[PDB]
């Protein structure tokens, strides 16, 4: 309302949750801050290819979002949008109710593009998905009939992929895991998959050692590895895979049975939001300006997987570079401080800042981590690290994040750089 | 004078010089900050192994101090203390004049100990150095006389050294320039001599896969590698090296002729330092607190080379984890707050922060860099990188670095971070 604005905010994910509670405390009690997400709880994400492989549970990576926003006075709707009206500026959600808005800020991540792929989705055959918690257990479920009736695995990534670093996770923990309960012999064949023009390209041109410590990796577990793949269709349990060469020229056809697979599937603009009309990228991707605003709709803002960024590079197979942790909460921390700012008269002038990547992996008592930026080269900072200390990195960060999630973020989030001061 | 404290700063050097412009900075007009140094230039320490085989020189590296602090308010004196009175607080300089002070902070940085190992000094024999400018021009000198005359090349670290990372660069640079000008293959023998206990271990218990990467680098270049050495003395033209084992028992000698050679010596304090009754341990070392002041004479700071460390490790032969570029401007700016502070009634209760390490190496196109923080393991952060994007940030830094000493400091001063915002 006029002189009480309505914040609402779509989707309570990386993204979407610490806008939540930024947004409510950069406005405070004189307006109003709803979170809409598809879901009433929150999960980790980057947990995923762990509960994939059985390493870790559901309830130790999600929980019930309701209680702790609420407690903040943000508002909690558990509902999926199905559509969004930017002229009227009304929200309809699933069970038909119609929530109005003075402010949208769009969280909404990726919807995972199984249709891309005939037959690749999860419930239509052996081709699982480790990017939510929920197909995580189902992947987890088909690792273990995998473990009673062992055949050909495969694993990796679809062409339009944009996120790597899970696939060569997965790949490697399920080695480690077939390893240790002495099944791994029993395997016909591991193969990886992928749609990089080469092994560690991880949609971003190769981060410091990146390729030849994945070739390695790979070898060394005994996983062949092919790249330039784009997968044509799942059926009959069998993967139709073609490789092209730098010209997009056909090299070869594959047909691989598969009886336990996992490919990371390209990343669309969820339907509610690519639904509305000029929002959006042909992709789904909602384009947005530096300061998170919506080039069509000034009240509208965007953070997080679900905003448009201009490829650099085009490969052979289409691939996409990825949008990661700390980028999105810069992109969140500018949205909110913009907002306020347009509340209060001015012009937010805050920008997301340097494009970045950063990735952690934890293969159990090691971890791979890399960080790159910004995206084209010669880059400022381009490294690739593996250790002990990068796995005991990402199990602190987790318990941070997730404690950080239920105690709410002021925030100028990291702070999480004075283990220098 | 009461109530217009006289702040002296012994050294302008890394610390020193960023130090008077911010003890500056930080007291304004009401007091006297005055700047004392052996030199009347300041340099640019990690281009000397570039000097030194004769990729940069002294004009690229070096200028004149007085008109850059002056125009600041600060007074700087072209001299080297010779005695420090802690009682009286009275600086002796080498030409008989004394300089009163309140406040004394030394940033005197190392004395290269060339007597741990009798004829290593420069000017004695055929190893030469490469810590200072001036060290650095005779290095070259002698590098030509190499290329008019070969013969074989001794390059590494004594017995005690601190400072590994240059050694390993110049010997990597003096590869490099040999094979340029087509005089590699004159070389009779190329032998890398180092106290490390193995390869890359750079006083640091390694940082990444250092000791993979140093130990292919050498081999690369036909460089033969000795670990656990120390050399007992220079004589005639050759090198007497003892080896030991991890229990400190010889398991062979060596005598290397030398035609060319340059080895990191040990650091010490400088005698001035060293000879202040209860200041310093042993090695000649300021001991301090965590607020950089001095346990014995609270009107006393130290930053730099110059303040003791405690050990972490003890090797077979005798090694010191370096003190490096980021961590010294991180104790400058601790003790110019802290005396303020002084100044002004209260306790400074600002420190160093975390320790960490911090380096740079440029191979000319391509340069490698390592950080680890903190000092013991399992570290936070133990990084190498390796790559073209390297010698461009040693390049960049450089030319920041310099100009920032030319036009005065505030100045938290890396903000070079914001390559972020
Ligand atoms: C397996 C995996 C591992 C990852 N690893 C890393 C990592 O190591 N480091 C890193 O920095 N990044 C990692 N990423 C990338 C990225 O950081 C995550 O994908 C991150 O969760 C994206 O955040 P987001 O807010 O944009 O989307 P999400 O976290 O997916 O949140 C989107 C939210 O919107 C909801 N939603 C969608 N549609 C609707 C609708 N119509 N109505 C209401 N709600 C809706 C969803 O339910 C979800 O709650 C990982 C990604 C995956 C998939
Ligand atoms: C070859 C080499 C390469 C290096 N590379 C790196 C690098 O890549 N990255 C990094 O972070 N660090 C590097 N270091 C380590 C460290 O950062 C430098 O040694 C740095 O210069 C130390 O700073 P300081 O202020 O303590 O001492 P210095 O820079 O040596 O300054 C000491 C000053 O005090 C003066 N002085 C000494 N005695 C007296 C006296 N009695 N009276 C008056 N003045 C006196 C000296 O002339 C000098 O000006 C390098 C060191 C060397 C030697
Ligand atoms: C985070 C995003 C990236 C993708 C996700 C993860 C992919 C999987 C990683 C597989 C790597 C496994 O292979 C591993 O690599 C490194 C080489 O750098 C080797 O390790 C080597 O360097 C490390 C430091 O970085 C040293 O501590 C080690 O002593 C040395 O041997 C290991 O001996 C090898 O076993
Ligand atoms: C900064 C302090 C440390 C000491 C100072 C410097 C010591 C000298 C460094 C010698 C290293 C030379 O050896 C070099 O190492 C790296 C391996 O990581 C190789 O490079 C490899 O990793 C890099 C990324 O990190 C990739 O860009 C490259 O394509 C790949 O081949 C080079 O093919 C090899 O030539
Ligand atoms: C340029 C700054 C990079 C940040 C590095 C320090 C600590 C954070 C690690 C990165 C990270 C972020 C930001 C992050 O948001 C995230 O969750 C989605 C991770 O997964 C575990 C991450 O690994
Ligand atoms: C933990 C933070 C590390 C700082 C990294 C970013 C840029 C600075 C590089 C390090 C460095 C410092 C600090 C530095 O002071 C210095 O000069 C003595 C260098 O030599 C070139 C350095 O390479
Ligand atoms: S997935
Ligand atoms: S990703
Ligand atoms: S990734
Ligand atoms: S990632
Ligand atoms: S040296
Ligand atoms: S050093
Ligand atoms: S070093
Ligand atoms: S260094």
């Amino acid at each position: 309302m006029r002189g009480s604005a309505h914040v609402v905010i779509l989707g309570a994910g990386t993204g979407g949750m610490p806008a939540a509670y930024e947004m409510k405390e950069a406005l405070g009690s004189g307006h109003e801050v709803t979170l809409i997400s598809a879901n009433d709880y929150f999960q980790f994400v980057p947990s995923n290819p762990w509960v994939g492989v059985g390493w870790k549970e559901r309830d130790d990576i999600a929980f019930p979002i309701r209680h702790y926003v609420e407690r903040k006075g943000i508002h909690f709707i558990a509902q999926s949008a199905e559509q969004i009206d930017a002229e009227a500026q009304n929200i309809t959600l699933a069970d038909g109710n119609t929530v109005h808005y003075d402010y949208l800020m769009i969280a909404t991540g990726p919807k995972l593009a199984f249709e891309n792929v005939p037959g690749s989705d999860p419930h239509e055959g052996p081709v699982q998905s480790i990017a939510t918690v929920d197909h995580a257990e189902r992947a987890f479920a088909e690792y273990q009939a995998l473990l009673r009736e062992p055949g050909p695995i495969v694993i990796g990534a679809m062409a339009g992929a944009s996120c790597f670093g899970p696939a060569y996770e997965y790949a490697m923990i399920v080695a480690s895991d077939l390893k240790k309960r002495g099944m791994r012999d029993k395997i016909p064949s591991f193969t990886f998959i992928t749609s990089e023009p080469y092994i560690g390209h991880l949609g971003i041109q190769g981060v410091g050692d990146s390729k030849g410590i994945l070739t390695k990796g790979l070898k060394e577990e005994g996983i062949e590895a092919y790249t330039n793949c784009k997968v044509t269709k799942v059926e009959d349990n069998k993967m139709y895979v073609t490789q092209v060469d730098e010209k997009g020229e056909t090299i070869k056809e594959m047909v691989l049975p598969v009886k336990f697979g996992m490919m990371i599937p390209a990343f669309k603009g969820v339907p509610a939001v690519a639904g509305v009309e000029g929002l959006c990228n042909p992709g789904g991707f909602v384009l947005v300006d530096e300061h998170q605003r919506s080039k069509k709709y000034a009240n509208i803002f965007a953070a997080g997987i679900a905003i448009a960024i201009p490829p650099v590079e085009t490969t052979p197979v289409p691939t996409g570079a990825p949008k990661t942790g700390y980028m999105i909460e810069s992109m969140v921390s500018a949205a909110v401080h913009n907002i306020k700012a347009d509340l209060e008269g001015r012009k937010g002038e805050q920008t997301m800042g340097t494009w970045n990547a950063v990735c952690f992996a934890d293969m159990g008592d090691r971890g791979a981590a890399f960080i790159a930026l910004p995206q084209l080269k010669p880059r400022k900072v381009d490294v690739f690290a593996y250790g002990r200390w990068v796995h005991l990195a990402k199990v602190a960060f987790e318990k941070y994040f997730i404690r950080k999630m239920k105690m709410g973020v002021s925030e100028p989030f990291y702070e999480k750089v004075l283990f220098k001061m």
